[PDB]
């Protein structure tokens, strides 16, 4: 094609994300006549999301999905978007994201520093905790070994709630399971379907301790090079394209619990309470570090009505 270009993921082919890429894929298509054609590159293919945001800045990859909070490893206070329990719902990331001075500042440095442009975000689920014991309370997670990807607020939910964390990619994780390497992990639902954790994991617990949101991205190299209808098609494409992936996910909040107990995972309700209260050091320790600029972040985010209006 005119523009042959490519989307990378972690997600694999069974994936939400995965579907809703294709989406994109299909309506660029169509509505560029045909002049881009959207590649899939799933499961890590180009390595993990640290990698493809590098590819994007630097113009060899065309598209990738990254949440909002993973812009702390260029921004630290970014690190709101991911501190257990501090986002309340997909109504406050889009809002902490679009409406925020905050949040418009971090979508004007992506672009300046990160070579990077917003196209449309998505919900991509409320991450759960999967193990091979039971969590029916917080006392369980003392000493639990926890997979954790490689990222900052996921590796502090596991210290501050007493787990034993180990990080490791994403593509790693099915096999530590299986091999009882490590005793748990924490995903959305949606991942622990998609990835076929709930094979390997015989528990999962309703921690409902970190809300994911899926930024459609593309390389500022390749969007400049597409003439501005062209752009729109793109554009436009992943508004729609996050839309029915958002879908996806909060139809299958409702739909996995049943599907997971059908497949022999048992599944608990520990009391949250406490998981809640062990995280209060954690932001004490993330305003000190982010100074006033987390201080900020937190005091516009924690402002946000999380009821639709
Ligand atoms: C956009 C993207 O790649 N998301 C991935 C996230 C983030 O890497 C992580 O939450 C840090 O931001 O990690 C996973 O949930 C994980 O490894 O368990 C896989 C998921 O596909």
């Amino acid at each position: 094609a005119d523009y042959d270009l490519k989307f990378g993921m972690n997600a694999g082919t069974s994936s939400n994300e995965y579907k809703a890429a294709e989406m994109f894929a299909k309506e660029v298509k169509e509505k560029s006549q045909g002049k881009i054609e959207i590649s899939l590159y799933p499961s890590s293919q180009l390595g993990d999301d640290r990698a493809m945001l590098k590819q994007l800045k630097d113009g060899s990859l065309d598209f990738t999905f990254a949440e909002s909070a993973r812009f702390q490893l260029f921004y630290p206070e970014a690190a709101v978007f991911a501190l257990p329990y501090v986002i309340s719902n997909y109504n406050v990331a889009q809002k902490a994201l679009f409406d925020t001075e905050f949040g418009k500042d971090l979508i004007k440095k992506m672009d300046k520093d990160l070579g990077v442009t917003l196209l449309s975000q998505a919900y991509n689920g409320t991450r759960q905790t999967t193990s091979n014991r039971a969590i029916n309370s917080i006392a369980d997670m003392k000493g639990l070994k926890l997979r954790v990807p490689n990222a900052a607020t996921n590796l502090a939910y596991a210290k501050y709630v007493g787990a034993s964390p180990t990080p490791m990619a994403f593509s790693e994780v099915y096999l530590a399971l299986q091999t009882n390497a490590v005793d748990g992990q924490e995903n959305p639902l949606a991942a622990v379907q998609a990835q076929k954790f709930y094979e390997v994991q015989k528990f999962l617990a309703m921690t409902n301790h970190i809300l994911n949101d899926q930024l459609y991205l593309v390389s500022n190299e390749t969007y400049k090079e597409l003439p501005e209808d062209l752009q729109k098609v793109v554009k436009d494409a992943a508004e729609n394209a996050a839309k029915y992936h958002t879908k996806l996910f909060v139809d299958g909040e409702k739909d996995l619990v049943t599907f997971f107990e059908k497949q022999g995972v048992k599944i608990t309700h520990p009391d949250l309470v406490p998981f809640k209260e062990s995280m209060k050091p954690y932001y004490a320790e993330f305003v000190k570090q982010t100074g006033q600029k987390g201080e900020s972040a937190l005091k516009q985010i924690e402002a946000i009505n999380p009821h639709h209006h």
